[PDB]
């Protein structure tokens, strides 16, 4: 059996550790998709639309490191790249495989179907250039493996997506064999040294975890320097669970004015942050009003220092953390006799209307040390942020793209990466609507991912930013859809609550649903939602409606 | 009551016509909104996500003449992007408007959410300039009635869509009101004479109706030659409803060898060939197979003629059919002794399983000359292209985009547009998933769609192309939505038909609920599909494997 | 003095070794340029135009390893951008960094001075990312470190060029300072282990020596292979230099049936060609006649080697011919007992019209170990890829990217990087006429640069690919320019010849200019070309013209 350009894709894709990659066929695709299918440490697993797949890899990167998706061209990759500039801007290696023409109508002037009817095939390459960090077409075999190594290679190199095009009459051309692996003390010293001076110069540290710390690798040598400084640790809102909420240092989130207790003071009452790999956007400095920088900040990044107005170059922020926490003195001021302070509502009375803190309640008690947890935009954000955490629990959030409905078909990828844990899924009735279709995908794979669908009959986040009649939805039986997706042919469950009592019911039957996902329809008032959004919602509108000059 | 950069964008969309448009909320587009609200000319209409509002304001356009949809920046605008890009394939002038940064952020390095986390706010509008002919930013407030006019200008003269983001804090802004509206004879005499010469010299000529005839609203000048020539007219496969089907001289669809009865000998066969604005693409040419070009062939498109070896420049094409059709000699010789052959398929006995032809039958004989059908990418495009139609019915397809799933939000958004007429959707299961939330819009706004799904389990078009495991679907109760998208408060109705008497008795429920719309899932075996699926297919599959 | 986003792009610019950098002075960056002046490892020089500016840091690259030059907004940048795509083409890392509109303008639809007249100011970025590997705007302070070290480092790793604009209020705005610098067993024994077996189960090997090879940092490791195998060497035209030419294994170029003798037999007769880092495009393959590839060929790249059915990623061009080296099996069929064959033209009579062949013979007399011999795209290729080099010449050609003018600008870059050596330019009548007044910057800085100018009255080259009316130059007093551009202040020198002996005696003169640059204007009939230029040109031309399908 000949090996093919196919082939070559699918074996560096099971090389880099990927089980599964996720396809929506189309003609342009179909001898590439056979050709993955030969790959027996893959499975290849069938999305409903392709914003839906491209969200699937995105989700499965997030626990696996990495992930594939695959379409036809123009018609399912314009679709599939809303979810690649997701994953550009939530620092996760998803490589975009499209189906592309035949390589012999280059050339030609021939119009083709999925096009925009003239005779320029490149846009759509030439689009995804601008949300990618390799971008490629392969419409010679002899050029495949230079490409695909070249986009797999840079992907996981720089923790960003990208982009290959596969001409269709090439996917099952033959071609050569991969072999070998896709899978400076000076100024180490110098970026080391200066950071020393900065803590013992100060009397207080406080240290502010940030999003991009994952990219980076630095989890744990966070924790070493936490361990060496005795100091406060908090964590941007979009870094929750990227530091251990039972490290003894933790105080909880930094988020202006929205922080966990005694965070707020934590951090801006120090005399000096350390910042690891932050994202300081609108949304994370609550429009500009929370956003430790300069002279008393020192700025750890993947790749550089900014520490005693220098910028240090050429090191990396593992071996800066490691070494600075082996050297560095103690300075605990800012953690002595605090503690981590969550919320402690009283459970209701069972028959109670649920509301929001009784829903946040009973989640928060559901998770474990082994719960994957994905939190949709929305008022989801602030309950998952607001949830203690067992240690080893992860939280995914999409804080930087922020695209609502993305919850669902990541919530599938992770379930397929990570089988080994509890995967839970807290998403909005509006974010739902966008991406629904994805649970019957959990059905067909026997996912049992526990959703709960907060259905508050509308985008309440908006009705807190701005409130106007495109804040309502049409509502749907959210609980009643898992069956029509079984179809007599699965294991979803629907179920609704309307009271802690229903809701507790209801997850103890989600628990026991161990063959599908169960759906579990929350009702709440429109303007029951947590504090924190109302306040970040008003200073975050304040902002973006700041008037011109 | 101070009038701003949103009001002049409503005022000049309804000014084009538009009594509605489409919206995904989100913070970057809220001002915006509010401002379009204020127009009552128009009705504000919300979607379930951004492909869906995209691919609504598409089939809109198809109605209307133009759309309008509004998304939010990045998450919004990447997805109404496909449909965006659908639009410039079909020739509609789809206007797409995303809400963007505040202008203050501009020249800042701000991170901003939405975006790729980097300091580029610019790439949205560059992406977008790839599938638009005009894509504009407004940041200032001053330049916001140039920007405006220049996109819905430039799109309603180049039958293509167009692009506008504003600054979210500029759609409030004070803004001038508009005003004014957005809404060669010797050339022709020699493209004139040369397009007579070459009917005069040939003893058969047949015209060929091409899907672009529509963006150069020449249907009716086509029917005007028809009858000065006497000729056989047949349409391309895309080109289905745009020439009357009860016109003497029609013979059917031209699609090489899955053409009507007749209609592949009445072009393949003749003289000449007249080709008013064809798309000749791989699907179209049955993989290059069936391809009228060159010396027979006088190739009319919207601003030029090709004939007798000259290109002639600067015509419009609507002139030069009617300068054409009044000069004409007659050429009947491909009309003599035909006649348009239909499917005459017997009525199966009403308990026996559905089959493909019994389904295509019931829905045939629904249609009326005020219906418009919109078939999905599928076998639904050649029962579609098989149907007989009445005087005046409409068929859309989206033969060169051909995004699966499109025509559900098409459906809904070409209901909003043309309301007096009765509109049908032909949908396959695998479609109907990517984009079936639409059906809950349609519900809302109690609009009484007739919907046949054809479930027959999986991508049964790609099955005949080549097959694998990646055709096969999850099965849903497509019924059973019907009921989960009203969710007591809606209209919808969810019937099944598993025979053919089980279909007729849906198709009378159906055609009795006149306040929402009536799906019924007609189940059909996987490999029950028309012949010309099988056929086409094979030769469109054997192009695209050619090897290198 | 507050330290600036210019000084901290200077000091950057100083710490990877530039000497220089190049200019040419506009509205939008002239605080820059103030803030590049503090510097003083760097001189900055002035260009008389921006592709001049650009071919001159191209040609400085050559010789220093990276070079730069800074231009003004659109008018400056888009004619720099032909030399930025030339370094692109020919892999060297010139960062070329444009000045833009003030920072307050973004986001209020000014129209601004040297733009195209509409509110875009971000074309010329857009424009620059398709021929760099990174690309940037600094439009606020606190974002310029990491945009000027992401620019360096990116073109310093990939050997391409970079571009950086940089807001004009912004140059002198005050920075942080720089710090830090700018400046895998398994896969390679797999690679090493089957190259060892692709040697040892043939009878006969050649090396072929390409022009990325230096871009790879390889040479080096080329001769430790070439030394271990003692099998026959030859270069690709455009790798003219890269190898010795005094190793005993060197049998010339292999261009087709234009090689050296020896040569063509020496690749296309070997069991087995390796090659190392070749560009076969239209031009080096003689119109595809002549592309060794396939299961008979070990194809090393800078990161990859492809042999034997397999592609090995993941490894170093140096390491794997180290260690190739260090273990194979000699094979010396293709070089024994023969040796790399030079013209050896006999001296003209010196009163005898001049010629080409004498010509080029007094040239090549003129090379020595310590010379750089730049060659213009023209005849002037094949007289130069002809001569016999001393080892340690350098040759420079522009071979991919084939901008005819290049030359006098590259020169004058390389004469200000390598003041050490001697500087030799061959440049034909229709190249000069492009870029002749970067001449009077030669003459500007005293540098000692002998000019061959090939005077045979248009482009003679095309004359044998094609001819026309188009092929025709007005014709100049070339020698006579040299006195304008010195204009009473200046050591440039104008000769000429039209003998063997007028040639002879002009050289001495030339040698004896030690501080200007020297032209020696050599007159010949227009069809006075190489044979080699002939059978190319009818080669290259019938593909170029091949009919459609
Ligand atoms: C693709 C996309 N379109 C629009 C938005 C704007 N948006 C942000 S939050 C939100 C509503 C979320 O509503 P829901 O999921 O019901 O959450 P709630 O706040 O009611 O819990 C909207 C429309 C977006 N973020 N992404
Ligand atoms: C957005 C998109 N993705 C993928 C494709 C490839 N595609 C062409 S037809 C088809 C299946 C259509 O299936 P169904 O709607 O069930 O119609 P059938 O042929 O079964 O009646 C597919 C997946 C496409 N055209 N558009
Ligand atoms: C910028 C640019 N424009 C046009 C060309 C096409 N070109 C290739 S060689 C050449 C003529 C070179 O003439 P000359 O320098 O007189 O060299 P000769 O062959 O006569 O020695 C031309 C015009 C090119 N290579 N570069
Ligand atoms: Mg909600
Ligand atoms: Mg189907
Ligand atoms: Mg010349």
């Amino acid at each position: 059996m000949t090996y093919t350009v196919g082939r070559y894709l699918a074996d560096r894709l099971a090389q880099i550790g990927l089980k599964h990659h996720f396809a929506v066929a189309g003609d342009y695709n179909l001898v590439l998709l056979d050709q993955l299918l030969l790959n027996t440490d893959m499975q290849q697993i069938y999305c409903s639309n392709e914003l839906n797949c491209g969200f699937s890899a995105e989700g499965y990167a997030r626990a696996n490191g990495a992930a594939a998706a695959i379409v036809t061209f123009s018609v399912g990759a314009l679709s599939a790249f809303n979810a690649l500039g997701g994953a550009y801007a939530e620092n996760l290696p998803v490589i975009l495989i499209s189906g592309a023409p035949n390589a012999n109508d280059h050339g030609t002037g021939h119009i083709l179907h999925h096009t925009l009817g003239t005779t320029d095939y490149g846009y759509q390459l030439e689009m995804a250039r601008h949300i990618t960090c390799a971008a490629e077409s392969i419409v010679a075999a002899e050029d495949a493996p230079a490409k695909i190594d070249h986009v797999i290679r840079t992907a996981l190199r720089e923790k960003k997506p990208a982009y290959l095009e596969i001409a269709c009459n090439v996917a099952g051309a033959p071609c050569v064999r991969p072999g070998g692996i896709d899978a400076d003390e000076a100024s180490l010293k110098a970026a080391v040294d200066a950071a020393l001076a900065f803590i013992e110069q100060r009397g207080s540290v406080t240290m502010l975890v940030g999003s991009r710390i994952r990219a980076a690798g630095a989890q744990a040598q966070a924790v070493a320097l936490a361990d060496a400084l005795g100091c406060a640790v908090t964590t941007m809102a979009a870094a929750k669970s990227f530091f251990p909420e039972d490290h003894p240092g933790y105080r909880g989130h930094y988020w202006g004015e929205v922080s966990s207790p005694g965070a707020q003071q934590a951090v801006e009452g120090a005399d000096g942050v350390i910042c690891l790999a932050p994202v300081f956007n609108d949304y994370a400095t609550v429009g500009w009003s929370a956003w430790p920088k300069g002279d008393n900040v020192m700025l750890v990044e993947r790749h550089a220092v900014t520490v005693g107005g220098v910028a240090y170059a050429g090191i990396d922020m593992r071996d800066f953390l490691t070494r600075l926490a082996a050297h560095t003195v103690r300075r605990d001021a800012t953690a002595r006799g605090g503690a981590y302070v969550t919320p402690q509502t009283p459970a209701a009375a069972p028959t109670a209307p649920l509301n929001n803190a009784e829903m946040a309640r009973q989640i928060g008690a559901l998770l474990t040390p082994r719960t994957t947890l994905t939190a949709e935009t929305g008022d989801s954000w602030f309950n998952a942020v607001r949830m203690k955490l067992p240690h080893g629990a992860r939280v995914e959030l999409e804080m930087q793209w922020g695209h609502i409905g993305w919850s669902v078909p990541a919530a599938f990828g992770n379930a397929l990466a990570a089988p080994e844990r509890q995967h839970v899924l807290m998403v909005g009735d509006g974010s739902f609507q966008l991406t629904a279709q994805e649970v019957a995908q959990m059905i067909r794979h026997d996912l049992p991912v526990i959703i709960f669908l907060i259905n508050n009959h509308g985008y309440t986040i908006e009705v807190m930013i701005h409130d106007g009649p495109y804040n309502n939805v049409k509502n749907w039986d959210y609980a009643g859809l898992m069956e029509v997706f079984n179809a007599g042919e699965g294991n979803g469950l629907g179920l609704r609550a309307r009271t802690g009592g229903e809701l507790a019911a209801a997850i103890e039957q989600a628990r026991a649903n161990r063959n599908g996902p169960t759906l579990i329809e929350c009702t709440l008032d429109r303007d029951d939602c947590t504090q924190e959004l109302v306040t970040w919602g008003k200073r975050v509108a304040a902002a973006n409606a700041r008037p011109p000059r």
